[PDB]
């Protein structure tokens, strides 16, 4: 009319009375209710979504009247589709804003009039948190109903005689309303259960519209579909049920999980469907995505669902435990023949190829089986306690290298791969005995621990030799352990500093006479190293909590998985099959559950 | 044995490789003790009720 | 650039002003930024782990002076500032990897 | 007296109600007293807790 500013501001206040007539003057001055100068240049806000945003408890009745004009004016489809062209939003078109008001009385009359239901809302602001946005929730208006809980809205724009939004359709991140509906999900009590009932809403809504496909298969771009991507995201709730859920109806029944096998009276065989739990290493798997992933924040209860933990505890039983058995015996046995081979070195020295007699044959071939066990380890590191054992082989394939060339002293990183070969079988000694837990310590010792007390340990070297050639320096030959500086006494550090470890180590010292600054510090070194260990002892014993139930299970569970990813599963190894039609073949995991009721 | 049996040693001077061997059975000893330790002291859980009644009776 | 230059201390004995070669000249430019950093120190403590911090920087103030007058088996408290520095870098590890608690403990053993 | 809200006026320590209860070690009239926001415009002005925009289930809370 004059100026965008008024009509915002008549708008937001809903007089009516104003705006009449001056339609008639956009009709005669050629202007249409769409152009830019209507439309805030940043935002590309547009009258018809300011008052949807400016809801007068729901009665802003101005709006039919700007849509009749959006008509009038010859331009209304693009006037209900009026995207933001700004970067903190996006698409927004009208229908995502009179949805999310919580009110539908706006949003019939808008759907009706024609308005995309298809209108993808991807702006920065409607990112998830973590990539740069406040609010994910399936870029679309069907699934903003569904995740901003308007279940009516759903039911009428799913069902309205105009255009329904196609529940398959997903948005850039290839989500579908599923997806979304797991995302916003958490492990809250109200929020959970409003999530599992409109998820079981959606999909049997989406399964009576088509049958043919359940709507939970349709994957994301990253390839998850809801049951893995609630499982990797860490969600509890929705993944608590979409694992047990059973429907009724048999026209509606295919769709459900938790089949029914028999019952004896107080004895329940309840027949999980896990179809996608363990793939034998086809595809990927629902146990594999939970145990594998770190991001997991939940998986301690999420493992001990209850399917998933018996399908572990089967696989335990068949082909979990007797190679687990096998394996100790065998990397126990590789390197007992490795120890054996180190300790009865080549002799004589210069052992390019002093392979000569029946002891140093047998010699020969305990070195052999060293260096084929070496290179086997290296392809399954790297064709597929990882970083150890990769550096082991590396380790043992230059020791090796080394002999082949016959140099010596140089056998001696070979001991050294040798000696991680034996903290490298700490690897299966995870399992039985509930051991273990030394790995988890001594992980959080590592280079932390080891380059801070050496790091203290050179301070108190160096402030001591300091001391020596700031307080003697005023034949004598020099003394081993450093020196005053003059009469040619620079010495070196290095004796002073292995002083200092085994003296400092546990005894086993003279203790250098030279002196009350010089006692104190040492008495201080005592202090701060005396602190330093047993604080870290404080630290490591308040952690674990005696070792814990969700730890040993934890590496349990990767104790089976890897055995199983070790062969090819998909052979006559598998978990059970179960019925072949109408319930299903549907491979299915019976669990015997028994009730009082 | 005796030298890391509670010191009384005389440090065999034979070095790099062996000494960060030294210090590494050190630390995994050290760990295998006091780890031991905690267990034991984390279970029993001073010394219960339970068993001193089952031991009496 | 204060251990570096405290076991690199000046050699010789007698050392009022030995500084003389590249090598010696480089010991004296960590000498200098240490002093520096150590009446900066006094100015923030003073203009503004806070007595720990005012002792070590008087106490290198004290080895500077002294070093300055050349008097032998006196750069030894020198050293201590040092080693006082060294436990005063725990006013840092309070953040990052939930350090500082040994600063705590090491707080209730004190005198 | 619209012109200057009561809590302004600072004690002869002077730290004003809020730092006080900061001080002295208050929790129950600290955590109102830092989240109070008032209906009526006239006396709105000593709002603390302002509302800024909201996305359905996101709320902007903008503290002053
Ligand atoms: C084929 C399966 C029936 C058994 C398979 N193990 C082997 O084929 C062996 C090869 C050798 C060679 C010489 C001596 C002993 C063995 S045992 C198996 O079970 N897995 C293979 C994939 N896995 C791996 O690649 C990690 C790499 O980190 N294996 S490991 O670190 O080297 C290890 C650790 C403890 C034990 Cl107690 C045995 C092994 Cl190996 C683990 C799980």
């Amino acid at each position: 009319v004059f100026n965008r500013p008024i009509l915002f501001d008549i708008v937001s206040r809903g007089s009516t009375a104003d705006l009449d007539g001056l339609l008639s003057f956009l009709l005669t001055h050629k202007k249409r209710l769409t152009d830019e100068e209507f439309r805030e240049p940043s935002t590309g806000k547009t009258c018809l979504p300011k008052a949807l945003l400016n809801l007068s408890n729901g009665r802003n009745d101005t709006i039919p009247v700007l849509l009749d004009i959006a008509e009038r004016t010859g331009n209304m489809r693009e006037f209900i589709n009026s995207p933001f062209r700004d970067i903190y939003y996006r698409g927004q078109t009208s229908l995502h804003i009179a949805i999310e008001r919580r009110c539908k009385h706006y949003v019939e009359l808008l759907v009706a009039q024609g308005a995309d239901v298809h209108a993808q809302a991807r702006g920065r602001f409607f990112q998830p948190k973590d990539e740069g946005g406040y609010f994910y929730f399936g870029e679309l208006p069907l699934s903003l109903a569904a995740c901003t809980n308007q279940p009516h809205i759903v039911n009428y724009l799913t069902e309205n005689p105009h255009k329904k939004a196609d529940m398959r359709r997903q948005d850039s991140r290839g989500n579908t309303v599923l997806h979304a509906l797991v995302a916003i999900a958490d492990n809250t009590r109200e929020n959970t259960k409003f999530v599992t009932k409109m998820y079981d809403l959606l999909l049997l809504k989406c399964s009576r519209l088509f049958p043919d496909s359940n709507l939970e298969t349709v994957l994301n771009n990253d390839g998850l579909s809801p049951l893995m991507m609630a499982a990797k995201t860490g969600k509890i709730g929705v993944f608590q049920h979409i694992i047990r859920r059973e429907v009724t109806d048999e026209d509606t029944r295919h769709l459900s999980r938790k089949f029914k096998d028999w019952a004896y009276g107080p004895v329940y065989s309840s027949l999980y469907d896990l179809s996608s739990l363990d793939t034998c290493g086809e595809e990927v798997s629902v146990l594999e995505i939970l145990v594998y992933n770190s991001k997991i924040e939940n998986r301690h209860e999420m493992l001990a669902v209850e399917p998933i933990n018996e399908l572990l505890r089967d696989k335990w039983r068949k082909f979990g435990a007797v190679s687990f058995y096998i394996n100790v015996v065998s990397y126990l046995c590789a390197m007992v023949i490795f120890t054996l081979t180190a300790y009865y070195q080549p002799l004589e020295g210069t052992p390019p190829y002093p392979y000569r007699t029946t002891v140093d044959y047998l010699r020969l071939a305990g070195e052999v089986i060293t260096l084929f066990t070496g290179v086997l380890f290296f392809f399954t590191s790297i064709k597929d306690f990882q970083l150890l054992y990769f550096i082991y082989s590396v380790l043992v394939v230059v020791s090796a290298a080394l002999y082949l060339a016959g140099i010596e002293a140089y056998l001696a990183v070979m001991v050294f791969a040798l000696v991680l070969g034996w903290m490298n079988a700490l690897y299966f000694t995870r399992g039985l005995k509930l051991t273990g837990t030394y790995s988890i310590m001594i992980q959080k010792i590592l280079f932390k621990d080891l380059f801070r007390f050496l790091l203290v340990y050179l301070l108190f070297m160096i402030g001591y030799a300091s001391a020596l050639v700031t307080l003697l320096n005023p034949q004598s030959n020099c003394t081993v352990p450093t020196y005053p500086a003059c009469r040619d006494s620079e010495t070196f550090s290095a004796f002073l500093l292995d002083l200092f470890k085994l003296t400092i180590g546990m005894g086993d010292l003279e203790m250098l006479s030279s002196i009350l600054l010089l006692v104190t510090y040492i008495i201080l070194t005592f202090v701060l190293l005396l602190n330093m260990l047993i604080a870290l002892m404080g630290e490591t014993v308040g952690q674990v909590s005696k070792e814990s139930k969700h730890i040993w299970k934890l590496q349990w569970a990767t104790t089976i998985l890897d055995i199983e990813r070790s062969f090819p599963v998909f052979l006559r190894k598998a978990f059970r099959s179960g019925e072949m039609v109408t319930v299903g073949r549907r491979w299915c995991f019976r669990v015997d559950e028994v009730n009082w009721s």
